């Protein structure tokens, strides 16, 4: 379950379908008028979702936009090469545009320098907070989440299986991580940010979370389930309660280590 690992796609609900590697998740929503991608994963990790989204029975070409988290090179790093495959717009928060496009985080970042440059990506544009993303039946809302990045978001919309409608978000990071030499003490400004992040997330409709390290909210342990429970095994709207609860422990132990 490394970042780049390959990973047998599945349908979570409905449209809504894992496409990513074993390690970092990226979902394809589908529609008969053409798909949005939630994220690349990792540039080697790109290959793994092409092959996914192809085994899944779609075509590469019929994806219209990719959607960005955050622009760290575990989730953004295959963005540039499935922006290439697909032809599709990639749609980020403002402050992680440039990052997309050039590769190079922002010193301001708090994992620059730690994590990788990456490939940057052709046709990157800003979506602000709230905004909704209509492609078909599809819309998607960003929603701001900074603090582990400026620019973070973490994207809603609905899906549908026998009548049945569920609120989906995938989530984007909440935790304080950073390279050795970088200090949440120093950047209150981040930490406000993060603060922010998670009462917005606890906030969220939230029946399916589907968070962007996929085990913060279990899918291996619930897509071993699914076998025998269907569908119903991805679904718990506590879940951006829980994201929101650890990102805020993670924190709290994370100010005292640096103390
Ligand atoms: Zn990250
Ligand atoms: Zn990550």
């Amino acid at each position: 379950r490394d970042w780049s690992s390959p990973q047998q796609p599945f349908t979570i609900y409905g449209n809504t379908h894992y496409v990513g590697t074993g390690g970092i998740s990226a979902v394809l929503l589908s529609s008969p008028q053409g798909h949005i991608l939630v994220d690349g994963t990792t540039e080697k990790g790109a290959q793994v979702v092409a092959a996914n989204i192809r085994a899944m029975g779609f075509k590469l070409s019929d994806v219209k936009y990719i959607l960005s988290t955050h622009s760290h090179e575990d989730h953004a790093g295959g963005i540039s090469a499935m922006q290439k495959l697909t032809g599709a717009t990639v749609l980020a928060g403002a402050a992680n545009v440039d990052t997309l496009r050039t590769g190079v985080s922002p010193k301001s970042d708090p994992q620059f320098g730690s994590l990788s440059n990456f490939p940057g990506s052709a046709k990157v544009r800003a979506v602000a907070d709230g905004e909704l993303v209509k492609l078909g039946p599809l819309a998607v809302k960003a929603h701001a989440t900074p603090g582990h990045t400026e620019g973070g978001i973490t994207w809603t919309w609905q899906s549908c299986e026998q009548g049945k409608c569920k609120d989906v978000v995938f989530a984007d990071s909440l935790t304080a991580v950073s390279a050795d030499s970088y200090r949440f003490s120093d950047h209150p400004e981040v930490v406000a940010s993060l603060r922010g992040s998670f009462e917005a997330v606890e906030k969220l409709s939230c029946d399916i979370a589907i968070a962007a390290h996929p085990e913060v909210n279990d899918m291996w342990t619930r897509q071993q389930r699914a076998a025998k429970e269907g569908n119903s095994a991805y679904v718990d709207n506590g879940a951006c309660r829980a994201i929101a609860a650890a990102g805020r422990k993670r924190l709290e132990t994370r100010l005292a280590s640096e103390k």
